């Protein structure tokens, strides 16, 4: 099931990125993509599906490779970027 339905919508994770501090060299618009939003500390950012929480972001990050990379079976990521792609990931 999904851990925070509020932040289901890609508008409303937005929305939390308002004050994303602007020396993270990740952009809220890739992270909000993946299912990630803001929760007011640091860089700190939870998945809305999984609850999977991410922090110190470094510059080429990829949001989707990292949700893949750490949060594997999150239904999320599998409906977004499918089985596949989960695979290839973690394959490597
Ligand atoms: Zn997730």
């Amino acid at each position: 099931s999904i851990s925070n339905l509020s932040m289901q919508t890609h508008a409303a994770r937005m929305r939390t990125f308002m004050y994303w501090p602007s020396s993270v060299p990740v952009q809220p618009e890739q992270l909000a993509s993946a299912g990630f939003y803001y929760v007011g500390r640091n860089d700190d950012v939870k998945c809305f599906c999984c609850d999977g929480g991410l922090r110190c972001w470094e510059s080429g990050d990829d949001p989707w490779v990292e949700h893949a990379k750490w949060f594997p079976r999150c239904e999320f990521l599998i409906r977004m970027k499918g089985q596949e792609f989960v695979d290839e990931i973690q394959g490597r």
